[PDB]
């Protein structure tokens, strides 16, 4: 048939009839007259003086006739040129206290305006280059920058924005991927991306449709120019109440292309930024023309930043591996390695990793088995993520061999904490705040916000719902603190010293402990288990009788506190805990028989308040299994760094503990999932150790008497039997441990997922502020 009267229709027609929608050029299914009827270009996209009040001519791309406003198809500048109206950008900021929408609108619409490769620092260029974007920014709600997901590439980030999920969960783990179950590859170029099997989770357009909220088609065939896309959105916004969508999207491919060619700081970046701003200007003028400029919520959001990268900064795997033709490399600003052929039984990942580990002094990438990547990246739990991963230094590439390789000066893809990868967020409209700055946040949080903006219930996702309530004038969501599942026991003196046969040798009480050492209340255990609260002068812990060690150990170290040494006669001291059964305690004979495994302590003897109290630090209930290699890291943290942090931050409260994540899903392991124990024992081996280090944001107040907001940094250290990750680890600990720790920085939330614990349950702060605190990441950038 014809597309007459159905150009860019909001219902995709089945395989009997031809199509007239946004994507009919991509699946080459358009009616023969789609180009003629739906892609008119005559006289361009702007009204001029001589066209004002013209008789309508159906050949024109947009109209300047008296009927155009009623028909909803004026050029965006019609009112400005023909009716003496002002451009939206020339109007003062005026607070939008309530949505001002035409009658019949049931909710404020949401428009998502996405930009590809828009570096946070581009907003520096100001009104001189981007006057419309700068008005949105300063008038609405904005962050200094927004953290994308890893890898910092287009598709993983665009689908993360839409779903609230990590790539490991939504399935778009790269612009390129191989799936070994499908035995097929996915690429930006090609038809494979159109198959539904790749795309998991529930994107916003689906959440909307399932709950009765109609969505505009988010995507366009590339041959449809930007001006037509804006006019079509404006057209859809003029439909009747029963047909009009409530959510829309526009995606710009700029300024990515120019960034790749000229680099992020080229003079050539100005015009692409002007072009995007012009497009924003057309949307805002068009909205104003329709009287929807104080009705619609607009999000201006980037997918990632852009870095200086040239082909002369390329590492080649052929300089490291002898049999480089036996492997397949996903290359560039990250590396992923698998066997070239599945028939090759000789392929060995251990050999590959070893060959790629600390071989050149300036070496500009580092290899990892995926389960050993920093947990903050959340990049492992998907069969499309190859076992071998290369984290590449900012400014560099990795390639397989030299003949694989100047056509570019910019790239992206690196670690999402790198500054050049940070991107933009602006929220403008009745539901966002007025002239408000908010702290940097992660793009995984936006799905929840977009659902709140539309009155939708979010599908289960990786955001923390409530953590961005402070972006909004009005909230449909009020978060609730979860219910504790397991109540603690508080055991007294229940057992004799001589009743222990553990092979170990050595040469209000509640109220005082709790108020000094648990500043923010007891963590809640959100799963079914059996644990005991143990009180001591210097620290408090929740001891698990199932894992035979603390789930958490909590203590406070003032700026005045003194570092002592473990005296030589107590080096091998481990003491039984009379409150805890011998059958629910560790034993020292397990450690003697296990030739690879030693032990450490969660509360450090080095920071004990007296020689008397120090004895509690050696209790069997404060003991945890530690590889000798890891003890170098842990000893340096406890002996040197905790004190240094207390000094710099005016006291710190520390909560430390074990993490078990053998299946690398970022979630607390059950007993069944633990694959390693201290030899011949029931004592499970942690994959990581965490600490959460809290103090007062106002550091002139000490940590234990803080009136206002809190300040937190945390980490999740991998519990490794070597220090191969750290190329400088033969040197003194002062030259490498802290760099290791900063690489493994983490959010409190990451620790909560991995432990099934809920922190900060008793503070003077609102729960919404606390959720914000829990999503914070200290990046060291
Ligand atoms: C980040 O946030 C994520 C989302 O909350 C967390 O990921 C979730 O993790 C849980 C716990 O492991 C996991 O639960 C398992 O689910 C198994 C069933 O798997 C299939 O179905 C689910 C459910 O689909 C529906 O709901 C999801 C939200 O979860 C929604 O996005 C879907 O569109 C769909 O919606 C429809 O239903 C809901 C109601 O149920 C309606 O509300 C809605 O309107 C819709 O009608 C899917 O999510 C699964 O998807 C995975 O697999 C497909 C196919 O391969 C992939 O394409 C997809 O990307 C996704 O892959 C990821 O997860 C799997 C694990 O499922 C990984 O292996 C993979 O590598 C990816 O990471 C499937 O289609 C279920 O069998 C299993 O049950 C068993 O274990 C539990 C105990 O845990 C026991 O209770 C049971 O008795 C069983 O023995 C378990 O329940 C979710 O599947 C998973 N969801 C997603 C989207 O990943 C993630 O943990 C979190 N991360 C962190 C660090 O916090
Ligand atoms: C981003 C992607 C296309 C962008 C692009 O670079 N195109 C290349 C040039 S051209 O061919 O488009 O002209 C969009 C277009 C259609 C979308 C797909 C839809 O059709 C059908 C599916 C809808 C589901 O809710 C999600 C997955 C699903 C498969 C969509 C995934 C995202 C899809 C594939
Ligand atoms: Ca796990
Ligand atoms: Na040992
Ligand atoms: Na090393
Ligand atoms: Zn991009
Ligand atoms: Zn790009």
């Amino acid at each position: 048939g014809s597309c007459k009267g159905r150009c860019f229709e909001l219902q995709e027609v089945g395989p009997p009839d031809c199509r007239c929608d946004n994507l009919c050029k991509s699946y080459s299914s358009c009616c023969h007259d789609f180009d003629e009827l739906c892609l008119k270009t005559a006289r361009g996209w702007e009204c001029t003086k001589d066209r004002c009040g013209e008789v309508r001519n159906e050949e024109n791309a947009c109209h300047c006739s008296e009927d155009c406003l009623s028909r909803g198809d004026c050029c965006t500048n019609y009112q400005v040129v023909c009716k003496g109206e002002s451009h939206w950008v020339d109007d003062d900021c005026e607070e939008i206290k309530v949505p001002e929408c035409p009658a019949g609108f049931v909710r404020p619409p949401l428009i998502i305006f996405s930009v590809d490769g828009f570096r946070a620092s581009y907003m520096k260029k100001g009104s001189k280059v981007m006057p419309n974007i700068e008005k949105l920014r300063s008038c609405g709600t904005h962050a200094p920058y927004m953290r994308p997901v890893y890898p910092t590439k287009t598709f993983p980030n665009l689908y993360t924005l839409a779903t609230g999920l990590y790539p490991e969960s939504h399935g778009i783990v790269g612009n390129s991927m191989y799936d070994p179950v499908f035995d097929a590859s996915f690429h930006l170029r090609g038809r494979e991306k159109f198959n539904h099997r790749w795309w998991g989770g529930q994107p916003l357009w689906i959440t909307a449709t399932k709950q009765g909220v109609r969505a505009g088609t988010f995507f366009w065939s590339v041959s449809i120019p930007h001006e037509r896309r804006i006019l079509t959105i404006l057209q859809w916004l003029s439909l009747p109440d029963n047909e009009r969508p409530s959510v829309y999207a526009f995606y710009s491919e700029q300024p990515d292309f120019s960034g790749h060619k000229y680099g992020p700081f080229g003079p050539e970046m100005t015009n692409p930024l002007r072009e995007i701003d012009k497009t924003v200007g057309q949307l805002m003028d068009g909205l104003k023309q329709l009287r929807l400029h104080r009705c619609v919520n607009v999000i201006f959001v980037g997918d990632h930043g852009m870095e200086d990268v040239t082909c002369d900064r390329t590492e080649f795997l052929s300089n490291y591996l002898t049999n480089v033709d036996d492997i397949t490399l996903v290359p560039g600003t990250l590396g992923r390695i698998r066997a070239k052929s599945i028939n090759n039984s000789k392929y060995d990942p251990k050999t590959i990793i070893a060959a790629l580990t600390c071989k050149k002094p300036d070496q500009h990438f580092k290899p990892y088995m995926k389960q050993h990547l920093p947990k903050r990246l959340h990049y492992a739990n998907n069969r499309r993520i190859e076992d071998i991963h290369l984290l590449v230094d900012r400014r560099w590439h990795v390639a397989r061999k030299p003949l694989d390789v100047c056509f570019f000066q910019g790239d992206h893809g690196f670690d999402n904490k790198v500054n050049s990868m940070q991107t933009v967020f602006v929220g403008y409209g009745p539901t966002f705040k007025y002239r408000t700055k908010v702290p940097p946040f992660e793009n995984i949080e936006l799905y929840n916000v977009m659902c709140d903006l539309l009155g939708l219930k979010p599908a289960p996702n990786n955001g923390t719902h409530g953590s961005l309530n402070h972006l909004l004038r009005t909230n449909t969501f009020r978060p609730t603190m979860p219910d504790e599942v397991s109540r603690p026991n508080y055991p007294g003196i229940m057992y004799l010293q001589s009743e222990f046969d553990l092979g170990c040798t050595c040469d209000h009480t509640k109220g005082s402990t709790k108020e000094r050492h648990l500043l923010y209340g007891r963590p809640a255990v959100l799963y079914r288990t059996s644990y005991d609260i143990l009180y001591h002068t210097d620290f408090e812990s929740g001891y698990s009788e199932i894992f035979l060690m603390p789930l958490w150990t909590s203590y406070t170290i003032s700026k005045q506190a003194e570092v002592s040494s473990i005296p030589e006669h107590l080096t091998n001291c481990v003491r039984p805990d009379v409150r805890v059964s011998p059958g629910f305690s560790q034993n020292c004979l397990a450690y003697k028989n296990d030739k690879q495994m030693s032990y450490g302590f969660l509360f450090p003897p080095y920071l004990s308040s007296s020689p008397e109290a120090k004895y509690d630090a050696f209790l069997v209930t404060n003991m945890v299994p530690m590889y000798p290699a890891f003890k170098r890291v842990w000893a340096y943290f406890q002996r040197v760094l905790v004190k240094k942090y207390a000094s710099e931050r005016n006291g710190v409260n520390v909560i430390s503990g074990p993490i078990f994540d053998y299946n690398y899903d970022g979630l607390r392991d059950t007993e069944d999932e633990i694959k390693q124990y201290v030899e011949g024992s029931s004592i499970p081996v942690p994959t990581h150790y965490y600490s959460i280090i809290t103090s007062c944001l106002d550091f002139t107040q000490p940590a234990d008497k803080c009136d206002g907001p809190l300040s937190v940094s945390s980490f999740i250290l991998p519990h490794r039997p070597d220090n191969d990750e750290s190329c400088a680890s033969s040197e003194d600990e002062s030259k490498w441990v802290e760099e290791l720790m900063k690489m493994h920085t983490a959010r409190v939330r990451d620790i909560e997922h991995l432990t099934g614990l809920d922190f900060y349950r008793k503070t003077s702060r609102s729960y919404s502020e606390i959720l914000t605190l829990k999503t914070y990441l200290h990046t060291y950038e």
